[PDB]
């Protein structure tokens, strides 16, 4: 499914603004936004931690020259399970709250006349949903009868609503369905590859370059486009090609266009190459997560997230950890910033080794079967960005259980075999010797926190820790590793000499510490820090409202370290041969 | 032994100030005040984290009119071993870090000339040390040769140094050494009982009241002095007398003065009388701690201490966890607050059944030795200020174990034989019908977390939860009762709604909806909230620099829950018939 985008033979009404909104069971209802996690909108304690169905409700009005057009109703994303009615008709259901749904509902609207869209949205966590939970019953001596909690092990706030736009689109009865491009490298010219899928036959593809000038056209529902002289898409010049497709059949006139960038990606040896120059990965892992809106997409928090990479330095992220909105992935693409893009497969890991989650229970074939069809999903949305360069499978699963092996090896396979077109990882916090995953994948993402979960307060230990560790990693795989999280909560204002715990020097030091041991290892090319910024996640007494691990502040302003990390960053080259 | 004080017949010099430092098997010296805990004084992490021993050094000189005098060296507290050197010659040694010693030195001083006091200071823990811990070895695969850690199970910072002064006092070589009094209702007066403990036996005593009238004389080692019309001391009426004790012998006269207040207590029933009266206790766990200098002994946070105690309307502390500067309590003496003091018997508690506390290798019999003889130091101490109204013998020990039945039997049975005349408590976090001990004493504090520790966010358990628990606790040992701690951590600044764990709110919340229980209960008769201010404690993910229960920041200024407990504080008498 293609992103909702209007052309001469498209048009595109967006639904977000204010919606009607109530819980189950319960016949009020209170005024909600949309986009917009509903946790944090009220200040009704027990709707910030409800777990349940809740219903949005809006009205909508169909124009009557919309008849003997496909009417698409498209849901960008609802946390975790979702059904949609149309005039009360159910037109879809959807499970998994990262990636978009989307249903024909010309045979359900009234024309020329109001209608009624109504979306329940589920957030109970089941373990074969992604990110996995369980609801569970505590009626025991100090609890009263009723008492449930719903339990997770993802260290981020279970946000729950409709986080990205509602949208109904349309599109003529035979219409571009969706396409795939692929570019190569040849002699001194590039050559974008495509194929359409369509009930129609009859296509023009142009592409064009920045200017509009017109580089390359082919008449074809499949071919290749060549471009002499191509401007590549990398890091540091993101230059974008847009590819028109024309659809010219008797009854039938289609147009879709798109922004693409012509780049390629290959591992060789301990190398990362992108355009065939070895790259140096420098970012963040980050999270879907702003003031009052939890999860919710904002345009704002999106540009000013990317003018801080760039400001501070960075090339690249990691969507830790779920596929974040396709307004992301555009806005990467425009910027050049780099992204590894992660399937929800958060959580698979309950930090004990007595409780086993890749088991009957837990993590077995309907967990299974969900994640392959969420790769299938996220690969089929994003297979056109040029930003993504890797996918990821999970993070931080229980890899050393002899169940997880069979798993992934099924999950890594599938995902190679609907793209093979990019590297593929697997972020890991299990030690080196102990997975039985990391052997399978083409990039090692190692997740190291010495000194602060361990040893904590121990700043002496990093250097011999790390570098004996991530040694050990590359003896035992021979591959790339990328040191994909490590970094220290730090509340702003919290100062001290000597460095502790929670205050932003021990933030820097602690960072300061790792990076030098990266830089005396050839073998590793990528460092991102943990996290981007301050987000939210459930209540306990190790977490200080939130996770505090952000290089800046949750309302998008700098600690200590940002500008510790703006002047490395500024004296590592993109590309870097170590 | 008497607190060191000037009269016609005693000199006291007090030796604090700055002081030459250094650290085992080093020569070279730093400068370090005195008294403090040196761990902050410096920006070297390693002295900050060290463990072992250190040594101070300072001159003095000593009047040649000090000969055919009695002079002596007092430690006011160093944590933990301590070893004093008086020109080389070694004339005391403690173990404890919560007690004054002294020792008779001068066999060893140089007259009317320069002289070098040295004082070793180890702060080592071992298990029969108390507070207790253990230094244990890590040599393992991620930790290099001699790494070592001390670990510890309280939950404050493990200060060392000497953090109470240093002083020589002289004496006549006949002289007061120590004396015992008790006071006594009796029809329309007041019996001010005593007994001197000296070799002289020719003893004045006289009793003065606030405007130094003399109410009340006796020519005896031991006797009672008549008040007719006492001014009973007390919460809100802190009225104090000046008992002057002079002897007069041939060769030797020696004069010593202690304001002493006149009141009763005793438990009956569910009440806590004093002076007859239910006392409703209003207060606070405190600690030693303040910036900068640790557990240093500063009189200007001791008057602002009080000062702020007197602005919030509390009545009463407990010294958690260990006992505090004689200082402290010639204050509450004067101010008129009701102390609980306790025993440094806190970390004997491993939060995991699994690892037993009273067993061969850890709290054994040497602890108990320990625990015994510190008992009889701490009641010789502090048996005459009026302001101690009630001993406390441990902090959340790990009672639910056979073998802290026999352990606490032993403990309560010679604090008991050693002052009859006030009350004992433990304080307990063990669960009603688990602990073995709680059965023994005359009054139970129980230490209560309800939605913090358990049930993390969740205030809606607190009465359900509260409440049962409590009335169990009623049920079963038929004593009053007082909740000795209750509280959550809150950053100034983080505010929050509706409330979330580290904010002021649900700090305030929390407390409000403790004490709302509390009100329907008429055999709780005391509220303190854990803590009066932030404190530092060792580093870990579940400490944001140090606890942050105060209801007063760590430069003692008030949170909002501070507003909320003046206010209430402000309408609930002190004697309260409930
Ligand atoms: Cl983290
Ligand atoms: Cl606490």
């Amino acid at each position: 499914m293609l992103y909702p985008k209007e052309s001469e033979t498209r048009e595109v009404k967006d639904l977000s603004g204010v919606w009607e909104f109530r819980t189950e069971s319960d016949k009020n209802y209170i005024l909600m936004p949309v986009p917009a996690s509903f946790n944090d909108i009220t200040q009704d304690i027990n709707l910030r931690d409800y777990v349940g169905r809740v219903y949005y409700k809006k009205s909508f009005f169909i124009p009557v020259y919309w008849k003997e057009r496909n009417i698409f109703l498209r849901v960008g994303a609802a946390a975790h399970f979702s059904e949609v009615y149309v005039n009360g008709n159910l037109v879809t259901k959807h499970k998994g709250g990262f990636l978009p749904f989307e249903a024909e509902i010309s045979k359900f609207v009234n024309y020329g006349q109001e209608n009624i869209i109504e979306i329940m949205v589920d957030n109970t966590l089941t373990w074969d949903v992604l990110p996995p939970g369980e609801l569970k019953v505590i009626e025991d001596e100090m609890h009263p009868k009723g008492y449930k909690v719903l339990n997770y092990y993802f260290d981020f706030f279970n946000y729950s609503g409709i986080h990205r736009p509602v949208v109904i689109y349309t599109t003529p009865k035979v219409y571009i369905k969706d396409f795939s491009v692929i570019t190569e490298l040849s002699n001194n010219s590039a050559l974008v590859k495509y194929s359409i899928e369509s009930e129609g036959n009859n296509f023009q593809v142009i592409l064009r370059d920045k200017d509009k000038n017109i580089v390359a056209e082919n008449f074809g529902k499949s071919g290749v486009l060549e471009v002499k002289n191509p401007k590549l898409w990398e890091p540091g010049n993101p230059y974008l090609y847009n590819l028109e497709i024309k659809l010219l059949e008797k009854d039938n006139f289609d147009i879709y266009r798109m922004d693409i960038g012509i780049r390629t990606v290959r591992v060789e040896g301990k190398q990362f190459l992108i355009n065939e120059k070895p790259f140096y990965f420098k970012g963040f892992g980050k999270h879907e997560d702003s003031d009052i809106r939890g999860k919710g997409l904002d345009q704002v928090i999106n540009i000013k997230d990317f003018n801080l990479l760039k400001w501070i330095g960075a090339n690249s992220f990691r969507t830790s950890h779920y596929p974040y909105s396709e307004e992301i992935l555009f806005l990467a693409d425009q910027y050049g910033i780099a992204v590894i893009e992660e399937a929800p497969a958060v959580g698979l890991n309950l930090w004990n080794r007595n409780e086993k989650v890749f088991t009957e229970g837990r993590v077995d074939g309907k967990t299974l079967e969900h994640h392959l069809e969420i790769m299938r999903e996220l690969i089929a949305r994003d297979k056109n960005h040029p930003s993504v360069i890797m996918w990821s499978v999970a993070n931080e699963a229980a890899t050393y259980e002899d169940g997880a092996e069979e798993y992934f090896r099924r999950v890594i396979e599938e995902t190679r075999r609907l793209d093979p077109t990019r590297p593929i990882t697997i972020v890991e916090n299990t030690k080196a010797s102990e997975t039985k995953v990391s052997k399978y994948v083409d990039v090692i993402c190692v997740n190291r926190y010495y000194s602060w979960y361990t040893d904590s307060g121990d700043l002496s230990v990093i250097e011999y820790q790390l570098e004996r560790d991530l040694r050990e990693w590359y003896e035992l795989y021979r591959k790339p590793i990328i040191l994909s999280e490590f970094g220290a909560d730090a509340i702003s204002g919290f100062h001290s000499d000597p460095p502790l715990m929670f205050t932003e020097e021990y933030q820097q030091e602690m960072i300061k510490r790792f990076v030098g041991v990266l830089d005396r290892l050839d073998f590793v090319v990528g460092e991102h820090i943990w996290n981007f910024a301050d987000f939210m996640t459930k209540q306990s007494i190790t977490r200080v409202v939130g996770n505090k691990k952000g290089v800046f502040t949750r309302n998008r302003q700098p600690k200590m370290v940002a500008h510790f990390l703006k002047e490395r960053w500024s004296k590592l080259p993109d590309f870097w041969e170590k």
